[PDB]
């Protein structure tokens, strides 16, 4: 089992991918202190017509200072929506040797377009990952399951992403399953805690032989956020044997609470709402800003 | 299944049990609108020298108006630990007619001097509910469990207490059944949210025919807290078609709202080790008050 922490990359939303040297260094340490395998720091982009910081960028100066650092293997990811293989060369390129996994954030509607990225990022020697969101909708998708056949020389991570937070941990267990028939990548699972079944559902993957977890540290993340690092290691610790420095664990946490007091991630009323309801949690919060009922009733 | 509320009772803790009458009506007067069953208001006790606040003692002035307002089932909590059958009449003759159900805080050591003291309850008219702590260790009880027959003709409620928040959906699956095997009376869990399992716990149970279930509104409670009870609602809304009012909701999370962001009960790494290691969260908090590596070693 690997554990993949990217509260770097899920969390810069907030504070548009800014991160001081001094929140980066004592993360990037932390990590090397922590049963943590995989850190996926951030994104790797084009020009965005609205600001993005550092890490939505994550340029190769910092991936250097990175690299040197940590004793860990590091992952960018990459929009599929937003790259050609025609973009691969200005953002890969420059960062062969410095990054371990190119992680591809993709909509199951285009598999196939991805499947063609991922066999490019593979000749340039790293390590793949398909990051698919909307496993909710997976089982009632004429011929997806079908489609991962093609993966399995290309991808070394077939990631499964909650992305609405209502996944329960039945569905969890059964979409497991039926990915193993299609193909024999290594998988993965990336909870969020709209619901707070993260941990859970986590614990449901692992005990079924799950390859990959996902988390970050305080659950950072947009809306209710992801799982939180701290408990599945807390968890694992006494249910599996995992040993865990948890002085390091703390003092990460302590690092993050500045930023987790100012922006608030966690799950509430409006984002309990859109998990439940596989309603993207933008959306449900944006109309808070229909009374919940209309929202029910639509439905 | 009955849904029971506790946020006044569990929740007083903060504020030493004295809550504005504006925050009560508006909390009464929500549970009207909201698919729940019982309304735990608050504690009795003998006077005391140090002063605590109103739910406290749960006056029979302040019980005449909420019994005036509300259209649920009303219960208050004793301590069995400082109750003796004869400050029975001055602790409940005032309140037949008042209040429904009586629950008694029990330790489950002490469970036969618990049942002599419900017995006495059950003569002058009230229900009655266990709330048996420490269910984490009911299954290295010899003759505990065995022994639950003896509550069979006075108890209308078995409920298990996740006194430390580290109880497991297995466990909770197992512990139901064997409940089952020795008592004919309904059964209930009362959850703890310090792992956060407060909600699959809950519906674990609730599966497997559970008769009442323990929340408070935000969770708030002592620590870690309790189940969520907007999650428990949201959840049942999807999953069992319960029809909720979320405007109400809504509204109630919004009344408590000024109590959290005060007092931020919570689970938080302390509150993960103690509930996942079984240790009272006082101990632990008070530790803290050893690195967390020591709180471990210990053990």
């Amino acid at each position: 089992l690997k554990i993949l922490d990217c509260t770097l990359r899920d969390g810069g939303y907030y504070t548009n991918w800014d991160f001081n040297s001094k929140i980066v260094d004592a993360y990037i340490l932390a990590m090397n202190e922590l049963p943590i395998d995989y850190l996926e720091v951030g994104y790797r982009n084009k020009p965005s017509k609205e600001y993005m910081g550092k890490f939505g960028y994550t340029p190769v100066s910092v991936l250097k200072h990175l690299r040197n650092i940590s004793t860990k293997k590091i992952a960018i990811m990459l929009n599929e929506k937003n790259t050609t293989p025609e973009d691969l060369n200005h953002l890969l390129l420059p960062i062969i040797g410095l990054v371990d996994m190119i992680r591809i954030a993709i909509d199951p509607q285009n598999i196939d377009r991805a499947i063609v990225l991922a066999k490019a990022i593979k000749t340039m020697g790293f390590e793949v990952g398909f990051n698919v969101m909307y496993m909710s909708k997976w089982a009632e998708m004429n011929g997806f399951l079908s489609k991962l056949k093609a993966i399995d020389k290309i991808a070394d991570l077939f990631c499964m992403v909650d992305s609405f937070g209502g996944i329960t941990p039945k569905e969890v267990k059964n979409l497991l399953k039926e990915v193993r028939k299609y193909t024999h990548v290594p998988v993965g699972f990336h909870g969020h805690d709209n619901l707070q079944l993260g941990l859970i559902n986590s614990i449901t993957a692992i005990d079924d032989g799950i390859d990959f977890i996902d988390a970050t540290i305080t659950g950072m993340g947009r809306g209710a956020g992801n799982l939180k690092m701290e408990l599945l290691l807390t968890y694992l610790n006494k249910h599996h044997g995992l040993n865990v420095d948890f002085n390091v664990l703390g003092n990460i946490i302590t690092t993050f609470t500045p930023l987790l007091e100012k922006y608030q991630w966690g799950t509430n009323l409006p984002y309990m709402l859109s998990g439940a309801n596989n309603i993207p949690q933008k959306e449900v919060m944006d109309w808070v800003t229909y009374s919940f009922n209309s929202i029910i009733r639509a439905l």
